[PDB]
């Protein structure tokens, strides 16, 4: 789109991401971070629930940065992750 | 429990609104009636444009009636019909 | 080589260097990238910081400043970074 | 800090291994010697890679010792002539 | 009268007195201070390098330094000593 | 040593040349006609300053050792009695 999320960090988030996590700190808390806790129900049937969370935020972003990403990422204690993005 | 477009209606609406409209009456349109046009640019990639955007409205609903009104608006009207005849 | 956006080095030497911040500061995080041998000598400087800050681009471990970053419960800079 | 190289004595080792007249036998030999290579290319960016190189290894001066791998590294290089002033002067 | 400060002295002494497996010792030492003609004399003391520093401390002006002697421990290659006189 | 002074003539000069004399002619002398006088802090260190002189000279001898470079030091320094009484 008029922007996108490179490649590596989109699939690093997704791994880490899609897998059920039995508390709560999967994908479904990065939807409730970037305001699409309306549409869980629809990311839950996808084969990558974080994949379709990304796409639809990337459809929303101007030629902007990853700032509000990393910034969820950083609510959701996903230290590592901050540290993959800033790390490539 | 959840609200869910009946399948029937679903696809009826996709394959008119999935097809080409040089007037824009189409998926575009649905979108920006269901306050999902924000997301235009993820829906123009899919297979179903229509398919995705009242796939997303169900999950934020229950009442088709909304949709109706959006698409009496639209001058759906034939379709309209068609629909309610089966 | 490589090297830090001057908005970040900025913020990083701002914290790191001040007396308040001590046991959280340059000495800890000299001790994190490994040039604890060098403390002495980071410490006759105005910015602590700003030298370890030097010696970690010349070695250029990417990862370990915002390791040590985020280990050190700044994460702020560390979202900046990931940006 | 436990000992300082005396300034005039460091003034002629710097003169000597910053020069570009002294490439194979320079401040780049020194750091790898002082196990510094790491950081070359901080030296580099320095007006006097080599009086930063030292400051540094000034800086390791924990006791009586560690002036060992220094003396040695100037030895190795040539330099005796410059030991010779630190072993004349405090 | 000029002289070298102890600990120094204890240092080179004891280091040099040892005889060395290939003469480097106070014996080198002499004759490089040119004290050669006297080893028999050194050789009759509890510390050689003890009489030669005395000797040479000696014969240093009122006002010198350990040059002369550094230098002589540089031909010799004792850096050992060449670092424990800057410390 | 490649020579050795006999102790009787050892003895004499010793006390001879330690008393320190308002003419000059003492181990002072002695160690300045011998070559020595560099080391003159040296030796006014010991007990009997002449007796290290000595050592010094007996050390530097070589085979055919002869008292001769000392008789002619002690000659040239108005000691010719103390030649003779060497003599005997
Ligand atoms: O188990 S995790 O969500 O910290
Ligand atoms: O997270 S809410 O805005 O759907
Ligand atoms: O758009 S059509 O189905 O009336
Ligand atoms: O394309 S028609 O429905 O205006
Ligand atoms: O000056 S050197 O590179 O030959
Ligand atoms: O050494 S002599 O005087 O018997
Ligand atoms: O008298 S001088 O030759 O030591």
């Amino acid at each position: 789109y008029a922007f996108k999320i490179p490649l590596s960090i989109r699939q690093k988030i997704c791994s880490s991401l899609d897998a059920p996590n039995s508390r709560g700190n999967d994908w479904r808390l990065l939807a409730q971070k970037l305001s699409m806790d309306r549409y869980l129900n629809y990311f839950a049937t996808k084969a990558s629930p974080t994949g379709v969370i990304l796409d639809l935020w990337e459809a929303r972003q101007q030629d902007g940065d990853l700032n509000s990403l990393a910034s969820a990422l950083e609510e959701m204690g996903k230290s590592e992750m901050l540290v993959a993005m800033a790390t490539d």
